[PDB]
DNA sequence: AAATTTTACTTTTGGTTACATATTTTG
DNA sequence: AAAATATGTAACCAAAAGTAAAATTTC
């Protein structure tokens, strides 16, 4: 269903979205990416899993189409893309969609 | 059946359309287009596909007479063409239909 | 004639590249 | 300290999709 963050509410049944309940397009590329962000509360999400995700193919170290993909998303989403709050940089591992009042999710392991 | 979505019915098997309940022509080539986007909710349609369920045929890499025909449903059937919510588009895929909820 | 497919042009989209900045290593 | 590695993002441009107008068909 509906999705809310900031300023911005996301309906992942029919990829509309609204800024304080004004539409704003996203490209099918946008959503999908978005979606997996989002729907992945709190979970970093490697550019393999997110490449698998939005898009059905196998990334590589070689390609920046996540990072440009996330590039246009946070200008499009944060207030400030240059210091970002919804769509963080986990360095070394990929992304992050982290709401209000809470962190990204660290592993326990054994 | 009929599927409802918007304020438009589309009778399946009556193979006829409504509008605000009132009758609605529709040419097969454009029905049959429909019907195939309509009956797999959000599962989108490749061109390959559209052209199967609608047209009888298989389709070329750069033909695009169901673009066409996707460019004269929504003039008639969304709200916005521009941006439409009930037959939308998937890039590098085809077309999808997004059922009302 | 009506219906529809293909042309021929326009706008959009999303990737790669290129280079700047940031972080972890000591290659 | 450099050096190797990761990330940000602007800009360029091929492929993609919207569509009006012109062909072609319509068993």
């Amino acid at each position: 269903a509906v999705i809310a963050f900031g300023k911005f509410k996301l309906n992942l049944g029919t990829r509309e979205m609204f800024r304080e309940d004004e539409p704003m397009p996203l490209t099918s590329g946008e959503f999908a990416v978005l979606k997996a962000l989002v729907s992945h509360p709190r979970e970093p999400l490697s550019r393999d899993k997110l490449m698998n995700l939005a898009r059905g193919r196998e990334y590589s170290a070689m390609e920046r189409s996540i990072d440009v993909q996330i590039s246009r998303l946070r200008r499009m989403v944060e207030e400030d893309p240059a210091h970002p709050r919804y769509i963080q940089t986990v360095w070394g591992l990929g992304y992050v969609f982290v709401p209000d009042g809470s962190k990204a999710l660290e592993h326990h392991h054994h």
